[PDB]
């Protein structure tokens, strides 16, 4: 009853078109996003901001983590 | 008051009332989902991947990079 998730990979890419899957279960992708925001400090004071924003704002938070 | 362009070190907060939609228009949520997976070397390359575990693997791949 609760359980972690111990596992690491590294090869490199990444990349794929990947296959479907019934789209969340728990409303997970929910969950997700609100931890997103919270890692990324790029959020202004006052706004809500819409699904797709947050994709978008978290790549532009990865670019500082990876190469400037 | 506009959002003032000075030298400040807080985010927008955190949680808020929740008021939003998936949009998605075209294909936009994806384009930015494949530029995620462009950052992940943690995917193998052709598995299984719905819009919500890309987020979850991003989080993870986060977690490496903060430690937490």
């Amino acid at each position: 009853m609760g359980h972690h998730h111990h596992h690491h990979s590294h090869m490199g890419g990444g990349k794929g078109p990947a296959a479907e899957e019934p789209l969340s279960l728990l409303d997970d992708m929910n969950h997700c996003y609100s931890r997103l925001r919270e890692l990324v400090p790029g959020v202004p004071r006052g706004t809500q901001l819409s699904q797709v924003e947050i994709l978008q704002r978290v790549i532009d938070y990865i670019l500082d983590l990876q190469v400037v």
